[PDB]
């Protein structure tokens, strides 16, 4: 039930996206389909907070950017979706071009207004538990944790976007626990994640 929900609810790019990943670091969907779920969800989060656009204007699909990217254009930089030695090296890219402080853990994204990298988490349970595990590790780089009851945590509380744009990442949370909860999925996905 819910792979046959991943795969309805998130876009393709997400969910090829996510078995990718699921493919490499070796979790078998089949298995762990929960965590499949939050893969997709912590992606388009991500995908959301930055902004970016996967058709460029020219009207063509450019998913390939993530591995193998053109230049470095708008006030987000996506680091998580690509691939790992990529990721570095645009944090190495960015912290030569910006001379921002390298960090030690590979963030989410770059935020060139801030000069800052941000580190993204999203929790089924309440957001202070899963901020502390991030900060009690995490010593710099700024975290920001959504919940999909629509709390929020951040570094500082700076929150980073507009309201307008964290309301849009609280709803489509909102609508992911919805239609889990109609297909009777949300209650082992909430529980899943202790
Ligand atoms: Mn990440
Ligand atoms: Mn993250």
């Amino acid at each position: 039930a819910m792979e046959d929900f991943v795969r309805q609810c998130f876009n393709p790019m997400i969910v090829e996206l996510a078995e990718k990943a699921m493919k490499e670091y070796g979790e078998d969907l089949k298995i762990e389909t929960n965590k499949f779920a939050a893969i997709c969800t912590h992606l388009e989060v991500c995908f959301m907070y930055s902004d970016f656009h996967f058709i460029n204007e020219q009207g063509e699909s450019i998913v390939v950017e993530l591995d193998d990217p053109n230049a470095l254009k708008h006030r987000f930089e996506i680091i998580e979706g690509r691939d790992r030695t990529m990721a570095w090296t645009v944090v190495n890219s960015i912290c030569n071009t910006t001379g921002a402080e390298k960090p030690k853990f590979l963030p989410d994204l770059y935020d060139y207004k801030e000069n800052r990298f941000i580190e993204i988490g999203v929790t089924r349970r309440e957001v202070h538990i899963y901020y502390l595990e991030k900060a009690n590790k995490i010593k710099s780089t700024h975290i920001h944790i959504f919940s999909f009851t629509g709390e929020e945590m951040a570094t500082k509380a700076d929150y980073t976007l507009d309201e307008e744009s964290r309301a849009r990442i609280k709803t489509r949370l909102f609508t992911i626990r919805q239609e889990m909860a109609n297909r009777g999925l949300w209650d082992s996905f909430r529980q899943s994640e202790r």
